[PDB]
């Protein structure tokens, strides 16, 4: 139940959970990311800095725990995740879509990593997990 090599645990930053009415694929994630990242700043530089959350992703499920208050935000099966995308120009920002059953909608959960490889790894780990769980 440790899955030291079967799961990855990183410190991400919870940017936002954007509610999507109709899921149009990566468009929704790209839209949320671009719109919000630009809304998060002005004529300023990369002021894209949000609260840290421990992004733990496993082939059996993904769990989001707060890094400050260790708040058990949510633990959802990887089978509940539908797709995982990232920002077209910012590979340090990842946004994945889930099937939020209690919402009857799809929330684009976008987090900003503190490292490109870190974010890219999460994307790959999510994709691989969903891919292997698909079959």
């Amino acid at each position: 139940e440790k899955l030291i090599a079967q799961s990855c645990d990183y410190k991400a930053a919870y940017l936002g959970s954007m509610l999507i009415k109709e899921l149009r694929g990566t468009e929704s994630t790209q839209d949320a990311c671009a719109k919000m990242r630009a809304n998060c700043q002005k004529s300023t530089e990369q002021m894209k800095k949000v609260p840290t959350i421990i992004l733990s992703v496993s082939a059996k499920g993904v769990k989001f725990i707060d890094a400050t208050n260790k708040n058990i935000i949510a633990e959802h099966e990887i089978r509940n995740i539908s797709c995982a995308a990232q920002d077209p120009e910012d590979l340090s920002t990842f946004a994945y879509i889930t099937k939020d059953l209690k919402s009857n909608h799809h929330y684009c959960h976008v987090f900003t990593a503190f490292d490109v490889n870190l974010a890219a790894e999460i994307i790959l780990t999510l994709g691989q997990a969903f891919e292997v769980a698909y079959q």
